[PDB]
């Protein structure tokens, strides 16, 4: 599956400070727990507008609001956030996703959140579009790619019912 983050979620940095998701930019270094907490560079930030201005999130700890199917790695296994937290609704103009240069997970609010283009094939992590270079090549054609910030228009879905098949701009 896939998902996105609320912009107020706090991304762990290597100096022990935190940055909100909505402030992360290309060239920032985030922590990839699966690479032994090594730092990896952000290649592109992807924004999707919240049509109704609110979205259902799962809250994990104090510092992470994440859409309910966004894969997270807990004790070696990929899980849905809905498995681990209570659902809440939050106001959101945009929700956020990231393309990383390598590693393809990042520590947000203490949880290991999967990113785009990740090539993982395990259950839950696997996604034929979002976990392959297909999404990256699409993003590469979009406005914002070189600057590292792409606002997509819609996540086109379905009959893999509700499953994202294309980002379009």
């Amino acid at each position: 599956s896939g998902g996105a983050m609320h912009g107020d979620s706090l991304v762990q940095l290597s100096d022990s400070s935190f940055k909100m998701v909505k402030e992360v930019k290309k060239g920032d270094k985030v922590i990839c727990p699966l690479l032994e907490n090594q730092c990896v560079e952000v290649e592109c930030v992807v924004l999707s507008k919240c049509e109704d201005g609110t979205k259902e999130f799962v809250q994990l700890g104090t510092d992470l609001w994440i859409t309910p199917k966004h894969p997270i790695r807990v004790n070696g296994e990929w899980k849905y956030p809905k498995e681990l937290g209570q659902t809440v609704v939050k106001t959101s103009d945009y929700i956020y996703q990231f393309v990383l240069k390598t590693g393809h997970t990042m520590n947000i609010g203490g949880y290991e959140c999967i990113c785009l283009g990740h090539n993982f094939q395990e259950r839950v992590a696997y996604h034929p579009y979002l976990g392959s270079q297909a999404v990256v090549e699409d993003l590469k054609q979009m406005k914002g790619w070189k600057e590292g910030k792409v606002i997509i228009r819609s996540r086109v879905r379905d009959q893999i019912t509700n499953q994202v098949k294309a980002f379009i701009q």
